[PDB]
């Protein structure tokens, strides 16, 4: 009704890592019938990020995700009003992020408004010392509690030299609206930084996302 094939995205981003401010933009588009989106991203405030880019990535909505016939698509019938989702990602050495992303549409662009905030990051950490290379296959598991979508994820960092690292994620979304909510399903993801400048200014962020069951 409001989703067309082609899709755009903007958003701004305000957060800390350890008490120290930062802020990102982004634009893009994406297909959310494919499951597919990409967007180009630019540190305005904060820079150059004494952190690893990765543990932000995944903030910058799962409209964009491939929904087969036979699961409930909650994300798509949120719209035209919206919904939101709060995050609380728990890395194996304490450190810990919260999000927060408000999500609405205006004509064919879909816009965020994102909150991050992460403490207690060692700074002999792989997290302070940028040692992060990419997140692998993540299998995000969604279920029901209290007439609330909500998911939870065991999901890894590959690192520099080899070994990973560690993070659980838990989500809880909310549309606008009372949409028809969905059984317990998956979610494949795939993320990738696909280029970026020396010291992460700019990025461009690539997502490719199914559902299944």
């Amino acid at each position: 009704s409001v989703i067309k094939p082609d899709m755009k995205i903007k958003l701004r981003m305000e957060g800390a890592v350890n008490g120290h401010p930062f802020a990102i933009e982004g634009v893009g588009l994406g297909k959310p019938f494919e499951g597919k989106q990409s967007m180009d991203l630019k540190v305005k405030e904060g820079g150059p990020l004494p952190f690893a880019y990765d543990i932000l990535t995944m903030a910058f909505n799962r409209v964009f995700a491939k929904y087969p016939e036979n699961i409930v698509d909650y994300f798509k019938q949120s719209f035209p009003e919206g919904y939101s989702w709060e995050r609380s990602m728990i890395y194996e050495d304490g450190g810990i992020c919260n999000a927060t992303n408000d999500i609405t549409l205006d004509g064919d662009c879909y816009i965020y408004e994102i909150r991050f905030d992460g403490v207690n990051f060692p700074a002999n950490g792989p997290v302070m010392q940028k040692r992060t290379v990419k997140w692998e296959l993540s299998t995000e598991k969604l279920y029901v509690r209290d007439g609330v979508l909500k998911s939870d994820g065991n999901y890894a960092l590959s690192l520099e030299g080899g070994g990973h690292y560690r993070c659980d994620f838990k989500t809880t979304y909310k549309a606008k609206k009372v949409v028809q909510l969905p059984d317990y399903h998956s979610v494949d993801h795939h993320i990738e930084i696909k280029s970026h400048d020396k010291d992460y200014s700019n990025v461009n962020l690539h997502e490719h996302a199914e559902a299944h069951s």
